[PDB]
């Protein structure tokens, strides 16, 4: 099998950003994709969103897309594009608003929405196993030491742990409902 159309797009799109990052510098970037961080800014909504496309190093974009390929790509083939959209979107915004609320407007990257990801993940697999999805024993071992590498700042270049968890509680959330029904 393959990476379905949405953790494929989401894919080519970070790194189509990431090396307009490298040839136009972050800042000129973050200019046209950040959070709003002017009033003036506030009615362009992509802004909302295309936060999440921007990655600061190797290793952020590196272990993200991979997270993302493995999980969403779960998620994605199993139950379906609509799915991962609506984890991506508001996991997305939601982690966005806690970090600009806490940080500031200039931050970006699919950390939140990873969080998101793995805490559905689990969660599915923990109260449904019948549903194919569930995070193995090993990964959850591997998901932890990155989480811990973020939650210390191990790299010095990590989101707020608020917006951390406001991605985990989205993908918790979406998990225990799709439990229940
Ligand atoms: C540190 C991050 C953890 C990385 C774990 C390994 C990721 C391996 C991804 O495998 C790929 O997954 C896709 C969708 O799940 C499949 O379409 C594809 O066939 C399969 O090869
Ligand atoms: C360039 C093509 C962009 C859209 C992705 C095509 C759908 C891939 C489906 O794969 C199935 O798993
Ligand atoms: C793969 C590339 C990812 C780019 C992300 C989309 C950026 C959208 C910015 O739109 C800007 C009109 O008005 C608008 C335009 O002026
Ligand atoms: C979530 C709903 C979004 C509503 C969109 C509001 C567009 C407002 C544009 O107003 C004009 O610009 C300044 C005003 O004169
Ligand atoms: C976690 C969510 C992932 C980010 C998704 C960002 C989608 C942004 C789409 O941008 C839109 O592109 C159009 C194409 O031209 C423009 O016309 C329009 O003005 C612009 O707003
Ligand atoms: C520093 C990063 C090191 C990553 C090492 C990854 C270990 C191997 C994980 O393989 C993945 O295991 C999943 C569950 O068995 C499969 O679903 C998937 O297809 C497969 O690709
Ligand atoms: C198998 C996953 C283990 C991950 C260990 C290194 C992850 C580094 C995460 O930091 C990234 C800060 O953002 C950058
Ligand atoms: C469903 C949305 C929930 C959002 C919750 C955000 C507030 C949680 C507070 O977290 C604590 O305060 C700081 C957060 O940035 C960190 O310094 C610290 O490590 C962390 O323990």
């Amino acid at each position: 099998e393959r990476a379905g159309p949405v953790t494929w797009v989401m894919m080519i799109a970070c790194v189509v950003v990431f090396i307009a990052m490298q040839i136009l510098g972050d800042q000129e970037v973050m200019l046209w994709l950040a959070w709003p961080f002017d009033p003036t800014l506030k009615f362009e909504f992509w802004r909302y969103f295309t936060h999440a496309l921007m990655h600061f190093s190797l290793m952020h974009i590196l272990f993200n897309l991979l997270w993302w390929w493995y999980l969403g790509g779960a998620v994605e083939k199993r139950l379906g594009s609509g799915k991962l959209i609506v984890i991506t979107l508001i996991s997305a915004l939601l982690s966005g608003y806690v970090q600009q609320k806490f940080s500031g407007p200039w931050f970006g990257g699919l950390t939140g929405v990873v969080y998101a990801l793995m805490g559905y993940v689990w969660l599915r697999g923990e109260r449904d196993p019948q549903s194919g999805i569930y995070l193995q024993r090993g990964l959850i071992i591997f998901a932890l030491i990155w989480i811990v590498a973020g939650w210390f700042d191990l790299f010095g270049m990590s989101m707020a742990n608020g917006a951390h968890i406001a991605g985990l509680a989205v993908g918790l959330a979406m998990a225990f409902v799709d439990s229940l029904n």
